[PDB]
């Protein structure tokens, strides 16, 4: 509660919460996210059959349980672009979070840093840096950037970053309009209060605004050219996130990214595309190691974070799951998300025989052309 | 007391409508249009399986998003047959559109002329060629012809399609006999009103007549020499629709057809046959540039819309949502649809990185094995 | 009702039925057919996986419609092993009769000889050869054993059929045992009257006895010496039903079989096995018109005539929905289905340029991969 | 009672019972059979839709009937390392008999010695041995274990076990930890009963185990070392149970290995992996005959049982269904249950045209690429 806060009440309780499995935490956080909120976070493009997509398609590549392999106690741990992290996977930049609770993006980044990852920041946050930095307590973080068309104003905006502490920068450009969102249409949703980071470009406040509005008051026209130009400008690694075409991958890494971020924006975007995790295997052989993967969209077991780790990618991004986790608990909810993918990990691990992230890595995958319904 | 009426009550408020997505837009009308016609609108052959194989096929082949493509503000207009059209659809062929809406062809020829795109009229309207001018107010229309048995007629009927301002005659040659429209034969379907066009090749004057007896007083021994004979004589490009084998694109163009239309009627016709976009690219391969493609029958989004082009239609053709759209408003309500087509292909355009309409057409596909169930 | 039953009340009323599809004749049936008797005839083994299968194996062959064809009036009429008839099918045989209708198999009979197609008498008719006889008033038909284990009552019964007038006889050869039929097994299912023409063997009535103990009555080591014996004996072409194996196609016609007669019994016989239709064009490419084909299980529209004539048929036959037309309307209930199938056949010729029958046989069909849910 | 068992409200009931199919046996128990208890046998791992695979892995592969086979009265008998059975299945190993029926294991055992099959003793089993020996009356009896952290505590049990009369020993190794099972973790619940047969070995980790610990306490860092010396140690032909990967079955081959048992536990184990009878024939293949293959996990039908042996399993192993038959009748009802099994099987056989068990192995099925919902 600061300028923006009205009638729109997010829950505050701070708790931690038993998972039984992530898939729960979204009915779970219908009771607690107002209507308007909580389907602004839970929906998707059109009738949401790419977001079906995202979750069936781990059922196009299964995990083998492997025996006697000599394993016993696995280590999640990994390593991207100089950041040691406890586990295989990132906290993914999401706007919403006051959408999910009053602690708002200081408390997904209190659970993501005392968990030991990395955070992900985006430039449509309701919480100010200095706000996330508090949070975090000096944990690492990556700042998400959707471009104004105003150049000076991209180059505050990373300026701002950096001088935050960000070690790297996504460049998110799957959302130069916005997807077809029914629910909000239907709902006439409207964020109810403001993106401190954005401000500098929007007419008035984010507050009365519509999502069409902001994205729109963004560039539409991003190019190769400025993928070379936030690298240049910020001194930092540059991630394009979006992708989902082999052919953008091996462009943006020409145009100076060092890392590939393969995702679908959860579905919110271009509807009646593929599961993003059927995409992953082409752009994995295309980038053929040149910078790192990071996948995205869908990510909702240990089982996927092995598989997403089998096909091609570096670590995944967690997204709907840890914000259900933070309507339900504040910080230590979306803490019990995080712990429960490492522990859910832990045991995939364990039982495919793999002793470490790096094992997981060469993993055969069982081929299933059967399908959903097998 | 209207004279001309014995008890078909269609809808006659005239008014604009919100359109989020066209498939709301059938339970919507099924509201306000009698239970007969709307159902004779709604229907398809048997179970109507093959209805749902042209809705379904559009998850066969999937939109990549693209990024950093160098694109803004995207130009939906194009060109086909010399008519420079707003956006890459037409307006199908549709009998009776007084079913739907009292202003009838005029309603719906006032929204497709005033959106900026072609007029087809069916040669089963219950509106005369001067009741749908009023309504086009000198805009572009073709004609589509379901032929008599009797030569002189057809010359006739082609004579005064001519007259009235066609610009292209489309024969419809798959509808020689009906469809087996269990709807229509439960609800014992007759036409509520005459059809002035065809009425000279009737017994008598359509009002209380079936579908089955309309067709059928029509010609059922289509030849090639009726193609070569059409166009020989009404000097006009002719379509000829209806085509979902490679074989038929070939011998309709050999015999003296100006362009192909790909279509299964809505699935109103042969039951148990492939949905109509799967059908789409080998007809293309075959037609190979000869002539211009028209693709219909199934098409319900902007994404569908891209598909379609991608695939080797020059255009679509859109059908039963624009009708809905007029049972609901008129031809305001059509107009709302068309321009929701408009704006969604514009989404579209933007995320898969196409500038104009030709851009669209060299999109590749994310092919999906999987089926709808993924 | 006849002489044996042991309290069953089997429908009388004799009318013609209108049939829109012959789905819905299912359900209509069950509202006046004994529970007992109904579920007997409708259901299938195991939880009827198979029977399933059988109908949506249609969905894996799609019909084109083709235009311009130079197509009129479609002649349904063919010949089979010398026998002009009105359409291409024929009845199958079954067990069932007075278990659907109290005229029992000569209603049956009355409808399939006044339609013009042939008859098939099953060894397990509740009536006599005499009764079926009246019925029939001269129409052709076969003779289908279900073989003694004795060679002198297979003689006996063979020399019966023949001097009734039987011009060929069927060896079903897959119910050697009984299907696992749960319906049965759960109702306890008996017949409630005798079975005159195998009684002979039996030793008893088949009047309270279960199926399982009749089928255990009649021959299981069946041989390819019993085609050869069968027709040495009889003066008449062999048709071996229940052929599902290619192998088993190439066996029958060298062991002297004059016909292969493709069918699951309609799945009340193995379970866990392909749908019928799915199975038809490898035994067709085997057997290389050496031998008429007639193929049966799960035929129930004018789509599936047309598809399994494509596929190398010859005939189909027809099961489940004459006898649902006899038990709703005695021999004008059973002949108002046939009368539909023919009547769907011409609209599907029409729709696909098939002028006749052989026409039928020269189709392409388009190979759907996708299922079902397409 | 056992004072020193948690109190546990099981079926104690003996009487044979009817049996239809075995699924229907499943809602059967649960209306006699504690909720935590019957929901810990039913259940399966995450939301299991690897159970629901294993089941529906069986329409992958179809069986043909065969006709004029010259087979009269199958013989279901078969062997498997030196002991003569009465039909290709034996009891799978499970130690949890005592949540389904008071008699515990010394039921399940009864009933497989009367039956005249192999029993299956898990080494943690709620039974003593006297009391499951008792059960068994001199029929044979393989013992079951997991590996121990402790190297006397597994010298101590194979002795145990071997002085118990055990002819092969079954080292499961795919539960190195527990699968994730929402059932149990939702309903709270604590398994009841001790582990008689070893306890009293139980060293270090293992001191206080139960069912509720075992997989935590038990052996995590299994290598192919552990196989070999299982098997040095006993004098007894040693199965690797929990083989998925064909991989696996090579490595516990050349570690000594006397048989290859080819399970995913039920689907108890790890998630979103293959149905059982999917890995099959690949591993059947690269065992290439050098050992003995069991099969097992969703074994419900005598077509199931076909199927395996057609693709390569000597015998296949049952489970759940044996259990649900316990519940409902003590020794009797799983008694009711194989003989259920016998039955199905030759029924399976005659139609098939296998007058033995080493023809069914001989078998060709049909290939189903369209999916369940074909
Ligand atoms: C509530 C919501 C808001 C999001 N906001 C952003 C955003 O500000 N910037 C961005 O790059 N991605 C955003 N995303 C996309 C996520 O980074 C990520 O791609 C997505 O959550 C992955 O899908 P999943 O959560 O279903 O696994 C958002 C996603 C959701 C759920
Ligand atoms: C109500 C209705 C009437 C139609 N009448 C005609 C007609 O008179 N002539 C014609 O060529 N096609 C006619 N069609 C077929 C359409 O031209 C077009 O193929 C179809 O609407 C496309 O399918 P869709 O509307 O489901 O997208 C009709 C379709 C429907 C919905
Ligand atoms: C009620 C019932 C009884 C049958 N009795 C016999 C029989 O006595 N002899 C035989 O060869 N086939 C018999 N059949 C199999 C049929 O000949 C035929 O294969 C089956 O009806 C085709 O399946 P459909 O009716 O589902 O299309 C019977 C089928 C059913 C429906
Ligand atoms: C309740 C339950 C407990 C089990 N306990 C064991 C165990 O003690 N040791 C073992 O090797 N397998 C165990 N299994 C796996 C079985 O040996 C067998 O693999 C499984 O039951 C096969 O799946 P199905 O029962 O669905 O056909 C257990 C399975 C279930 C049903």
């Amino acid at each position: 509660m600061n300028n923006n806060d009205i009638e729109y009440n997010a829950p505050s309780e701070i708790k931690y919460i038993d998972v039984v499995n992530t898939y729960d935490l979204e009915e779970e956080a219908s009771k607690v996210v107002p209507h308007g909120g909580f389907n602004y976070i839970a929906g998707a493009s059109g009738d949401e059959w790419t977001k079906r997509a995202n979750d069936r398609a781990w059922k196009h590549k299964l995990l083998y349980p492997r025996l006697a392999q000599d394993v016993e106690a696995p280590d999640t741990s990994t390593e991207i672009l100089g950041h040691k992290i406890k586990a295989p996977f990132i906290m993914a930049p999401i706007a919403a979070h006051g959408l999910a609770h009053t602690t708002k993006e200081a408390g997904t980044a209190r659970a993501v840093s005392e968990f030991g990852t990395i955070m992900s920041i985006s430039a449509y946050s309701g919480a100010t840096f200095e706000e996330i930095s508090e949070g975090l307590n000096g944990g690492p973080r990556w700042f998400q950037i959707y471009m104004a068309k105003d150049d000076q104003q991209n180059r505050d905006i990373l300026d701002e970053a950096k001088s935050d502490g960000a070690t790297a920068i996504i460049l998110t450009a799957d959302s130069t309009v916005s997807g077809n969102r029914d629910r909000d249409v239907k709902n006439k949703f409207v964020y109810p209060f403001g993106m401190p980071i954005v401000q500098r470009y929007l007419r008035g406040t984010a507050e009365g605004m519509s999502l069409n509005n902001i994205y729109g008051a963004s560039k539409q026209k991003i190019s190769p050219r400025d993928i070379e130009e936030i690298a240049g400008h910020s001194g930092l690694p540059v991630f394009v996130k979006g992708i989902q075409h082999p052919e953008d991958a091996d462009m943006a890494i020409k145009r100076g990214a060092s890392g590939i971020w393969v995702s679908n924006h959860g579905a919110r975007q271009l509807y009646e595309a593929p599961g993003s995790f059927d995409t992953l295997p082409a752009i994995a052989e295309r980038v053929n190691k040149r910078v790192p993967i990071v996948f995205d969209s869908g990510v909702r077991r240990g089982e996927h974070v092995a598989k997403a780790l089998a096909s091609g990618a570096d670590v995944v991004a967690l997204g709907r799951p840890v914000l259900f986790g933070l309507a339900l608990g504040g910080w230590q909810g979306a803490y019990s998300v995080l712990d429960y993918f490492q522990k859910d990990l832990t045991r995939v691990m364990q039982l495919t025989g793999s002793q470490n992230v790096e094992d997981l890595k060469g993993l055969d995958l069982f081929d299933n052309p059967y399908g959903y319904e097998y």
